């Protein structure tokens, strides 16, 4: 049964979606 959601569950996300913006032009990913 699904384990996703929206609370800090998007803490997850939001690292990840803005480590990848990042790291084209910076280090971003880690």
């Amino acid at each position: 049964m699904r384990k996703h959601l929206g609370g800090c569950w998007l803490a997850i996300v939001c690292v990840l979606l803005f480590s990848q913006l990042s790291s084209v032009k910076a280090r971003g990913i880690k």
